[PDB]
């Protein structure tokens, strides 16, 4: 037995070691009273916790037989009886307070990125400033046609065409009294105004106030700092770089304030099955907050620059950090109580990330350099949670470990994730229960479209999983969201975010497409990478959300029977190859996903779909097939058969699409003998089973079995 005895707990040492010689010095926190803290929370907490999780399962049987035994006026009137549908409470306005103005103000991109990945974390947190030139040469937005494709060195048409889109850009966004920054010949500063030299003359901004500052002398500035929206640009002039050489002006580069907010995650994209998982998260977590996280590599320093009427001032060189918990559903035995049963993870998250995140408030030799929040909050992502007095809890655990850590209470901010269906027909309610915490509220996909298929597992056969981005259900949910922040007052106060972009490599397509939701009032979305953060950046240049919202506040523009709407399929709708189709489709979603998780302990990473079109989801991607497949099962629109044979198509064709990873272990032609073949037909076999369709219990279990006989 490795562990340490403290109260009632049971702690593994690797954890009980990183929190003393890590975590703790340089909090001002007494060791002891800390251990003593976490003890005591964990025995408060954890029957309202276990309770609420009860109350989950007991409305959910009521359903399931509700549908065993299409009438919308009976059916909420019967979620309404169960307490599944809670009256909306009156008009209010959030009070949350000391939100940093990343949040509270800014609107722009917002990256996710495990945590277990110090490299990725350290790429995400440096993300808040994004080469653009980069950004359009490296990926389809510039399409590679003919001539202008990338090979192994410069290609110089490409290059030209990338720099005539920023030109275009710098345009449309920042836009000259006269003439086109495409003819611009010069940069300087006179009068504290920025003038740009044209061929026939001279011109000034249709709107001086964007020019925001410059690096070198007015005169001839090395650089050229500019605001829209919000976020700024920067132009970099050195007419001796590769291709600052090929420019009128002499421009390097543009670059642009890119992801302003990065959410460091412990939940759906890191595989964190025991002790020693979650402390190498939670040292990671810690060294971003200390700033002396190095991989391989580091954090960026703050950037420099003179204002237009001359003085200095200095910029943040990196995203504000969000820290996503995992929700009150999982345990992990990092910490055991007497009778060997494990902890909530989420008590322990908040415990630990929220200790961990005081370094982040702070800035010296024992705390690492470098500020995350200027207005001393901590800013927690709680995911999956259900209804509001599951929001409640989580505002009492927070409070309870405020008062464990010193810290001033409502310190610990709360990002409420609407994934959940009792969350969203119960949002305003959730949003109140929260009133002077919360600082975000989401909407995605993949786990409210599972948590959707659950819910209504008993009801008949699901509409194929690429319907149910259409469905009347999840544009009323993704209108509902906005409606109820806004009303809120979260304009000015608090984020609305919309979904991730999980085509990594579709950039062109994301350009195109992703503009929709800053276009519907969302001050943020989620994008899957550095390079995704600046091109979507560009949204927020040509949409002005503030204006969208001051335009949307007020409105309701969803009903409960619309949020109510259930996605069953109409009467036989598939052809025989289109039921092939999404069978196959969903089956290589889990195998792709699985065999990384189990094997590797990877949770996200860009993995080749059924097309061969990479995808970066993460675990809800898993809740998603696993329930749709199940639900088939369900309702005779397949046979088990039909699973595993193509399970078993499906499982080669994976194998395949990982040569190239020395670490892959195939699945094929032993599928039995494979561990992720296995956890991935557990999943959709035993998935009808699981709490609200949750994938954690398997998949950990799995991955948990896999590490043993690896060590065996
Ligand atoms: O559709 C959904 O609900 C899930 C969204 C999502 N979150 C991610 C977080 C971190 C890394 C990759 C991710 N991919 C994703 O699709
Ligand atoms: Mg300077
Ligand atoms: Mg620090
Ligand atoms: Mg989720
Ligand atoms: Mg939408
Ligand atoms: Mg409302
Ligand atoms: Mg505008
Ligand atoms: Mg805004
Ligand atoms: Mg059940």
């Amino acid at each position: 037995t490795d562990r340490v005895s403290v109260g009632n707990l049971r702690i593994a040492r690797v954890l009980y070691d990183f929190v003393n010689n890590e975590a703790l010095p340089g909090t001002d926190i007494d060791p002891d009273s800390f251990w003593a803290g976490v003890d005591k929370v964990v025995a408060d907490l954890t029957p309202q916790n276990q309770a609420l999780l009860n109350a989950r399962d007991e409305l959910q049987a009521q359903i399931d037989k509700w549908h065993r035994r299409i009438d919308m006026d009976a059916y909420r009137q019967f979620l309404t009886e169960i307490g599944y549908l809670l009256p909306e409470p009156d008009d209010f306005t959030i009070t949350t307070s000391g939100v940093d103005a990343e949040i509270t103000t800014t609107a722009g991109p917002q990256l996710v990125v495990p945590v277990l990945n110090a490299r990725f974390a350290l790429n995400a947190a440096n993300a808040r400033w994004g080469s653009l030139y980069d950004a359009l040469y490296g990926t389809d937005v510039i399409p590679e046609t003919d001539g202008a494709e990338k090979g192994p060195t410069y290609n110089k048409v490409r290059g030209d065409k990338v720099i005539a889109y920023a030109r275009k850009f710098l345009d449309d966004s920042v836009p000259l009294s006269s003439g086109s920054f495409g003819d611009a010949t010069g940069f300087t500063v006179q009068d504290g105004q920025l003038v740009v030299a044209l061929p026939d003359k001279s011109t000034g901004l249709a709107n001086p106030g964007q020019f925001a500052g410059y690096t070198g002398a007015a005169e001839s500035p090395t650089s050229v700092l500019l605001i829209n929206h919000g976020l700024h640009i920067e132009i970099l002039i050195d007419p001796e770089s590769q291709v600052g050489t090929t420019d009128r002006a002499g421009v390097k580069d543009v670059i642009l304030e890119s992801a302003i907010t990065t959410i460091m995650d412990f939940e759906d994209s890191v595989a964190a099955v025991d002790a020693a998982d979650k402390v190498l998260g939670y040292r990671n977590w810690l060294g971003l907050n200390k700033g002396d996280l190095a991989a391989a590599r580091v954090l960026n320093r703050d950037r420099n620059y003179t204002a237009p009427g001359g003085g200095q001032f200095t910029l943040p060189g990196r995203s504000l950090m969000f820290v996503r918990n995992v929700g009150h559903l999982m345990t992990n035995d990092a910490i055991v109580d007497t009778d060997g049963s494990e902890v909530f993870e989420g008590i322990m998250d908040a415990l630990f990330t929220g200790l961990i995140a005081i370094h982040g408030l702070k800035a010296s030799d024992v705390n690492g350099p470098l500020i995350n929040s200027r207005t001393g909050s901590i800013y927690i992502v709680k995911p999956k949670m259900h209804g509001p007095a599951e929001v409640a809890f989580t505002c009492e655990l927070f409070s309870r470990v405020e008062d464990v850590l010193g810290l001033p209470q409502n310190t610990m901010k709360i990002g409420i994730m609407d994934e959940e269906r009792r969350t969203t027909v119960n949002l305003k309610a959730c949003i109140k229960a929260a009133a002077d915490r919360v600082v975000f509220i989401n909407t995605g996909f993949l786990d409210r479209t599972g948590d959707e298929i659950h819910t209504s597992m008993e009801a008949g056969p699901m509409v194929r999983k690429g319907t149910m981005k259409s469905q009347p259900w999840i544009l009323a949910y993704e209108d509902h969201n906005v409606d109820a922040g806004l009303a809120a007052g979260f304009s000015g106060r608090a984020q609305v975010g919309k979904g991730m972009w999980t085509m990594t490599e579709l950039m062109a397509d994301m350009v195109e497409t992703k503009i929709a939701q800053p276009r519907a009032g969302a001050s943020t979305a989620w994008v899957p990478s550095p390079t995704a953060a600046t091109l979507h950046a560009l949204h927020y240049h040509q949409v002005d959300v503030a204006a969208v919202q001051q335009g949307l506040a007020g409105k309701r523009r969803a009903t409960i029977e619309q949020l109510l709407t259930i996605p069953l399929a109409k009467e036989l709708a598939w052809a025989p190859d289109e039921i092939r189709e999404e069978v196959d489709n969903n089956c290589q979603s889990i195998l792709g996903y699985v065999v990384r998780w189990v094997d590797q302990g990877v949770g996200a990473s860009k993995v080749p779909d059924i097309h061969d079109v990479a995808l970066m989801e993460d675990r809800a991607t898993l809740r998603i097939s696993s329930q749709l497949l199940a639900n088939w099962l369900r309702h005779g629109v397949i046979t088990s058969a039909d699973v595993r044979a193509s399970l078993e198509r499906m499982a080669p064709l994976v194998d395949r699409q990982n040569a190239g990873d020395v670490a892959y272990r195939p699945m094929a032609p032993n599928f039995d003998d494979s561990i992720a073949f296995l956890a991935a037909q557990e999943l959709i076999l035993s998935g009808a089973q699981q709490p609200n369709g949750y994938t954690e219990p398997i998949l950990h279990r799995r991955r948990r079995e896999f590490k043993a006989r690896a060590a065996e």
